């Protein structure tokens, strides 16, 4: 029994984290086979960052300007190039700890584990959702750029996030590992803001199923509803639309608990319209939306990784 | 910026997890140097749930009754001994991945990470606190026994918890790595029930200091309190007493924020009285008690 916000075991990614220095700037890199990946903004001074020309800044650098430390060992940079907003540093040695891995770009609503790192050294691991507004509500201090986000699918690490910056509201923005930003953001010091965010409806539902599975059942009711009626309610409360695919994805949870997705939707309708009336669900007084359907099944079935 | 329930990176513990089988029972073991640690109830049969005599069950076992699998590899058991409620299986290979480590018994309110595992393989990592009633609010399925809790301090892993059982209320009980149970619990299936649980007041206060550090001040007020008046109020909300030790421990965070500890206590008293009135604090609509003073300083710097 029990239900916790849970990250993937982070060992396979810890073995890939290195320190990357360029001039006065230190941040983290991801060392896989013989390439170290990191944010291309590592090459900027504070004035460069105001309006960088990255290709120009880069051609003036050469390999020896990139100091890469793996633990206490130096790696030799033998090539450098950019792909979108990530720098790729070719090094003279493949990472003997390279896991089975893929670069995957995730969808808003999907969750992943962040391995927060400082000076190449892993400091903490936590679970994030990619918000509908393409930010993440991370926890990062200066030095954390280049920390990565990932999922594990059997024994394959799917890397999905590299940290690049913090926005003025204190939420975080970054790229996939091919350096495409999530969201309408750019790597430069200019005025940027998170858009208004919404709540991830299918995840809230998954979490209600998790609550039922763990014995927390007070919010269930005799009613059911339709997608169209419920989606009207979601719109009014700044919830994402629920699609048939979401209903399909929640299928197993509906068969297992005896609460149909639209039966649950009627519980959620009532919760949005009336609140919790002093009660909690799985220990929370607000509706949690950072567990996917897959997260809830995984944790309530005990799947493992090697 | 940001504030998250964050766990320690788990890789140093992952390379210590093994599967231990005795009879028809499989659970997890922790392999450090040439010893595998696991709950002694792995030797119980369905008859031995209620009043097992562990010394009598163990003397009947030989080394080869214990199967220990590390990844794909069988380890050879060359010795066994019991210490309190843990079994220590001596094996013929020292773990090459053994980290720097120590065994530390923690006090209620302390936090630690748990590497949940099944069949010797890690499932997930999350953050827990030792509740005042010596249980933990974990996430454990059948087959999770022998999963461990830990902190990591400058590459040294301090193992503080081994998972033994789930109580009827859904909360969890276990031992330190010397095999002594936290709280009044025993490894028998006889009805036992956790003390009424209470909120970890010193941690809530730390977390309110984290909220101020991250830019949030709406819940402060112009008042202060004596320590005794605070405790008189807070125990009516099932809050643990705040001690002068706790007041001292909050000294650094008070200094950093400029809010005296007893002034923060006054803000907490009002919050218990008023609720949050539809506001949130660090993204929560409840007061959070699973961050220690030390956690807050490490996460906020
Ligand atoms: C001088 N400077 N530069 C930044 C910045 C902005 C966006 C990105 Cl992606 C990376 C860094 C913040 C400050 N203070
Ligand atoms: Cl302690
Ligand atoms: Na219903």
């Amino acid at each position: 029994s029990g239900f916790r916000k849970m990250a993937f075991p982070s060992g396979k990614v810890e073995g890939c984290m290195v320190q990357v220095t360029c001039g006065t700037t230190t941040l983290n890199g991801l060392w896989l086979d013989d390439v170290v990946y990191c944010p291309r903004h590592v090459i900027c001074t504070s004035e460069d960052m105001l309006n960088p020309n990255y290709e120009d800044l880069l051609i003036r650098k050469s390999n020896h300007n990139f100091l890469v430390q793996a633990g206490n060992v130096q790696l030799r940079v033998i090539g450098h190039s950019m792909q979108n907003c990530v720098l790729k540093l070719k090094v003279d040695t493949a990472n003997p700890k390279t896991p089975k891995y893929k670069f995957v770009r995730i969808q808003p609503g999907q969750t992943f584990s962040v391995l927060a790192c400082y000076n190449g050294s892993p400091s903490g691991v936590y679970q994030c959702a990619m918000r509908p507004n393409f930010t993440i509500k991370g926890s990062f201090l200066n030095g954390s750029c280049g920390s990565v986000g990932f999922n594990i699918d059997y024994d394959c690490v799917s890397f999905c996030y590299m940290h690049h910056m913090e926005l003025p509201t204190g939420v975080h923005a970054g790229t996939d590992l091919e350096g495409n930003f999530y969201g309408p953001f750019v790597d430069r010091q200019t005025a940027q803001a998170a858009g208004t965010d919404t709540t991830i409806t299918v995840n809230v539902l998954a979490w209600l199923y998790a609550a039922v599975i763990n014995g927390d059942r007070w919010f269930l009711n005799r009613f059911t509803t339709t997608l169209n009626d419920f989606n009207l309610v979601a719109m009014k409360y700044n919830y994402e639309p629920l699609t048939q695919d979401h209903v399909d994805i929640l299928g197993p949870l509906s068969a297992q608990t005896g609460i149909a997705v639209l039966d649950m939707c009627a519980s959620l309708k009532e919760l949005l319209q009336n609140g919790m009336n002093g009660r909690t669900i799985l220990g929370s007084a607000l509706l949690e939306d950072e567990f996917t359907p897959f997260d809830v099944v995984r944790q309530c079935s005990g799947v493992t990784f090697q």
